[PDB]
């Protein structure tokens, strides 16, 4: 069916729920051993979300090359995205190690250091230009630059060095810090005015490497990111936009993480959020 009127017909017989666990009980299994052996635990934030073998991100390190994030590859769309889970006390150096090797440009922060009064994530960027960091596990240091707060999102720019060879690269943190404690948005207006955002900076484009998305787990909120973005690529690239399916495409996904879009409330805003899209798209 067509996305819109699938959609009120979701609506309308109330059953949500029943489409949203269809689609857990299809979705892949694949092994994540090596995220489950001892030595990883305390790089895991949550003990069920780990990243799948066949697609996790390896550190370029020969002691231990683990991070808990996964490389999820589109094909037809031409796009490929890192989803990462909120960087650990002891897991920030690993973090920017990865942006570093992975050659990419843009961060996407989807969520609060602190949350219904516990903290989410650690503070894993400089706060003051004269306050920079050092990370002495994986000779990195990170210098803010400007930083531009908006009533939705606020994006930074930040240098990262590789202090062994002295290389500095601009990387742009697009921090969305608007998303409700309980539940979804309203209106998907401002979720989708920061995609484009992020779109136009070109932290998601072939020159570059994949940009690194993340909220708590790197599997919710970030899966709504980059289905959003997806869905509304393959509308453009088509013949035919009516013929793209949002189930399919999160069915894709999943085969390259697990558990993306954690309830049906975040199912049901996707759907909100690509159709209001197309419409912006254009025509307009």
């Amino acid at each position: 069916m067509e996305m819109e009127k699938e959609f009120e017909q979701i609506d309308k017989s109330g059953s949500w729920a029943a489409i949203y666990q269809d689609i857990r009980h299809e979705a892949s299994d694949f092994p994540s051993r090596v995220a489950k052996l001892p030595k990883n635990k305390n790089r895991n934030r949550y003990r069920d979300v780990s990243p799948f073998d066949h697609s996790r991100i390896k550190l370029h390190q020969e002691d231990n090359d683990y991070i808990n994030a996964s490389l999820i590859k589109m094909e037809e769309a031409q796009r490929s995205y890192i989803l990462t889970q909120g960087p650990l006390p002891n897991t920030v150096g690993h973090f920017w190690e990865m942006v570093w090797e992975q050659k990419s440009r843009g961060v996407v922060m989807l969520n609060r250091v602190m949350e219904k009064g516990s903290l989410k994530c650690a503070q894993y960027w400089p706060q003051k230009e004269e306050k920079e960091m050092i990370f002495e596990d994986t000779n990195l240091k990170l210098t803010l630059i400007s930083e531009d707060i908006k009533s939705y999102y606020t994006v930074r720019q930040l240098e990262l060095e590789n202090l062994t060879t002295q290389e500095t690269r601009e990387i742009l943190h697009f921090h969305y810090t608007t998303w409700p404690d309980f539940g979804v948005p309203e209106s998907p207006a401002s979720f989708l005015n920061f995609l484009f955002k992020v779109r136009e900076s070109g932290s998601l484009s072939p020159e570059h490497g994949p940009v690194v998305v993340h909220c708590s787990a790197g599997i919710g909120r970030s899966g709504t990111f980059c289905l959003a973005d997806t869905c509304l690529l393959l509308m453009d690239k088509r013949k035919d936009p009516s013929s793209v399916d949002i189930k399919k495409v999160l069915l894709e996904m999943r085969k390259f993480r697990m558990g993306l879009i954690q309830t049906a409330d975040q199912l049901r805003f996707s759907y909100l959020a690509v159709i209001e899209g197309a419409k912006f798209i254009m025509g307009d």
